């Protein structure tokens, strides 16, 4: 029994002296060995607190020998290194010896110089980061890395989910490629011009001209009830090349009606739009962006909001519509315009001078949106 004992104390030593400080220490009945890990010619402190608050709570032990070690690991991030920490129980008491082990009983990760290393170093903003790991958790702090993923305690998350907030120093070759093609599109200079609330015979017609004028498409979001009378104009808006998207039959505040007349008034637009122009393109804009998710999820389209209100409806001026594009307009901009009314004809020229002359180039939603539209789904932007 002595002897035996002896033999595992050696064994353990063989294996781990190299590098690492031996702790030995009898708690009630059971004996204790632990082999910290030396980063330079100090312990690494977080991993003996690790190893220590094991002892504490959970170790129990009646009469047994029990060993903690450690080994490094990569973490799969840049200049951060994982200490996995082992845990072995030997019962001796037994006729033979029994033992268990426990290969991660817990890991910490750590700075090449042995600091810790906790998920909120991950980014350049915890408070955001935080939030959008909710989400995506929801959907779906001790924590892994691997193949490009966040894992939680197990929870695979996508490290693409939060590239808007991640420090991207802290990503190897793989995930830098994956950030390089984030940051590119993220930065590539689009944004949509749409119209709600047409078409209006008096002034659409306008409008067209100067989206031809400049070379340019728009997507207009159209109510149901001005397709009467006016099925020519529609047919005109999407052969000169532009998207039609639905903006309810009569624009009422659809989140206040009971969910079969909402969705009717959005099913009875695709049936006009279908019937004059023998297809949908599945977009759908709220009146006031007022939806629910009871709405959404009933229908097979996208609902599409907006980042930028041009606010041509309520300032009716053309100077008032140019500023706001001019200081609200971003990379993957949805600007939210009505094609009804004469300030918003009359704008357009400078509007899309202006944006050209900063290197945007006008997109559909479609075409900005392309493979993210998915059916009940929400858009505010290209990214957003
Ligand atoms: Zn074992
Ligand atoms: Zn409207
Ligand atoms: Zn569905």
């Amino acid at each position: 029994f002595e002897q035996k004992i002896e033999s595992l104390k050696k064994e353990k030593d063989d294996q781990l002296s190299e590098g690492n400080q031996k702790e030995h220490f009898r708690q009630g009945q059971a004996e204790v060995i632990a082999y910290y890990p030396l980063q330079g010619e100090k312990v690494i402190s977080s991993v003996r607190e690790l190893i220590n608050q094991d002892v504490k709570d959970k170790l129990e032990s009646k009469d047994n020998l029990v060993f903690y070690y450690t080994e490094q690991e990569e973490s799969g991030l840049k200049g951060v290194v994982n200490r996995n920490v082992t845990k072995q129980i030997y019962d001796l008491v037994a006729f033979k010896i029994e033992e268990t082990e426990k290969t991660s009983l817990g890991k910490v990760h750590l700075t090449e110089d042995g600091q810790p290393f906790t998920l909120d170093q991950l980014f350049s903003d915890a408070s955001k980061a935080k939030e959008q790991l909710i989400k995506e958790l929801t959907s779906f702090w001790n924590f892994d890395y691997k193949d490009s993923q966040i894992i939680l305690y197990e929870i695979a998350l996508p490290v693409s989910a939060f590239f808007d907030v991640i420090q991207s120093s802290y990503l190897l070759e793989k995930d830098a490629a994956l950030y390089q093609s984030y940051f590119d599109k993220k930065h590539q200079k689009v944004v949509a011009l749409t119209f709600d609330d047409g078409p209006n015979p008096a002034t659409t017609p306008q409008v067209l001209e100067t989206l031809a004028k400049y070379d340019i498409k728009a997507t207009f979001f159209v109510l149901g009830k001005n397709v009467s009378g006016n099925e020519d104009l529609v047919k005109r808006i999407k052969s000169e090349g532009h998207v039609v998207g639905n903006h309810s039959w009569s624009h009422p505040i659809l989140s206040q009606l009971s969910l079969d007349e909402a969705k009717k008034q959005i099913t009875d637009t695709e049936d006009v739009l279908t019937k004059v122009l023998g297809s949908s393109s599945k977009l759908m804009r709220p009146p006031y962006g007022a939806i629910t998710d009871d709405i959404r999820n009933s229908l097979d389209l996208s609902f599409i909001m907006w980042d930028v209100d041009s606010l041509d409806w309520k300032s009716k001026n053309e100077a008032s519509i140019l500023t706001e594009i001019q200081h609200q307009v971003a990379n993957g901009s949805i600007v939210l315009m009505h094609d009804i009314h004469s300030p918003t004809v009359n704008a357009l020229p400078r509007v899309i001078e202006y944006l050209k002359n900063q290197g945007y180039t006008f997109v559909t939603i479609p075409e900005m949106l392309n493979t993210r539209l998915k059916a009940h789904e929400l858009y505010y932007s290209r990214d957003e």
